[PDB]
């Protein structure tokens, strides 16, 4: 049962599932180019990807789903759910990017790439935005099982489906009761509560625009199989 | 005076801003559906621009950040309002009142039936939610700010229509507990809205607004 649990429960799952922060390829030619740039982050991108489907597979509602749906969830949303790490890695890091503890780098490090500047102000403009807020990983992990189930739901159709996609909506509705359990233990008043809900979930739709922009970016220079999602969630 | 609206203010204040749904020129099937919706397309923004002005908070920021906003969220804003007026049509989008469409219908252009799939998605949804007009126009305001973001400004405004929303619910009657859920369910629609915005903006770089251009018509 995923919808039984309370709000204390849901914070302690979600903190237990959290997936370890990985290194990039050790010692590489530093200075980079652009083909030794985007080499180890496809190399770190991929390598990330084993840990976010383990993951996904402790998130409460998630493996009640059908494979197939779990697959659809995941090709939707693993590029927010890397942005977001990223975005929060970086929080104490003013004006730098945290891809691993030894590939911090900073924004004029992105000019290497071409068009990638682009997407590393976004990215420091979100972590920006979290620092303002003053974003807790309790609500982090939670605005992140948000973007798994939320991002690939609208596109599920029989009976079987209208159920899946009710029963997501209900884990959702379960993550929203754990977000504002949380701003009320830490003592906010309901119009504060009500408020601070707002601002997280409006930053996830510049998560996505993020998102996009950024597989724009990559296409311009791979992407993740239908195949390699379902072969890592069964074996 | 944007920071002192009461609810019932805001979400008459964006009732009477609300721009009027317009219609398709075209009388056999000659068509050409593209040029058909472009010319929608662009006689809808001409009044998106005078429905900015009077969202309230919008006109006292710099005509700089007046311009970023909208440059940011026009897409957004034609397809929220292309699927709050087809949710009273499930399967078809009401571009125009002269122009229903099915997704059969959709397969004329070349790549837009992916598109079409997720305003027909997003329509749905509004229909199983029970989305009402006054939480309609308030989303419109939010994508609005949102989507660009003097800077805490607009973050006050914003959190004046999330006090406004939950004050609709609370009017209509939900729990504490339905009113969060249901704030939570609308905000979440617009990371789906934005996805289409960013489809649909590489899709017409198949086909077919610049900074002049919209800084030009803000300031008449
Ligand atoms: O131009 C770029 C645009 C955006 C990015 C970037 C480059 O660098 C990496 C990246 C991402 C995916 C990828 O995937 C490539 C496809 N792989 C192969 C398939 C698995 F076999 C998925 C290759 C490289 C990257 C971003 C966005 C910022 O957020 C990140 C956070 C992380 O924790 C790790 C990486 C990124
Ligand atoms: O491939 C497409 C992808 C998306 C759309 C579409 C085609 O049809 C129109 C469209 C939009 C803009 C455009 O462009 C107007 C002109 N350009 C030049 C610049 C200056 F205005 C903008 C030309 C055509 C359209 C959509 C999205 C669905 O929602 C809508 C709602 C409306 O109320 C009106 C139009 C749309």
């Amino acid at each position: 049962l995923a919808l039984s649990l309370t709000a204390d429960q849901m914070v302690s799952a979600l903190l237990d599932a959290e997936p370890p922060i990985l290194y990039s390829e050790y010692d590489p030619t530093r200075p980079f180019s652009e083909a030794s740039m985007m080499g180890l982050l496809t190399n770190l991108a991929d390598r990330e990807l084993v840990h976010m489907i383990n993951w996904a597979k402790r998130v409460p509602g998630f493996v009640d789903l059908t494979s197939h749906d779990q697959v659809h969830l995941l090709e939707c949303a693993w590029l927010e759910i890397l942005m977001i790490g990223l975005v929060w890695r970086s929080m104490e890091h003013p004006g730098k990017l945290l891809f691993a503890p030894n590939l911090l780098l900073d924004r004029n490090q992105g000019k290497c790439v071409e068009g990638m500047v682009e997407i590393f102000d976004m990215l420091l403009a979100t972590s920006s935005r979290f620092r303002m807020m003053n974003l807790q990983g309790e609500e982090f992990v939670c605005l992140k099982s948000i973007i798994l189930l939320n991002s690939g739901v609208y596109t599920f159709s029989t009976l079987k489906s209208l159920e899946e996609k009710d029963h997501i909506h209900r884990v959702l509705d379960k993550i929203t009761d754990t977000l504002i359990h949380l701003m009320a233990k830490a003592g906010l008043t309901l119009q504060q509560q009500h408020q601070r809900l707002a601002q997280l979930l409006l930053i996830l739709s510049h998560i996505r625009h993020m998102s996009n922009k950024g597989m724009e970016h990559l296409y311009s220079m791979v992407v993740p199989s239908y195949d390699l999602l379902l072969e890592m969630l069964d074996a």
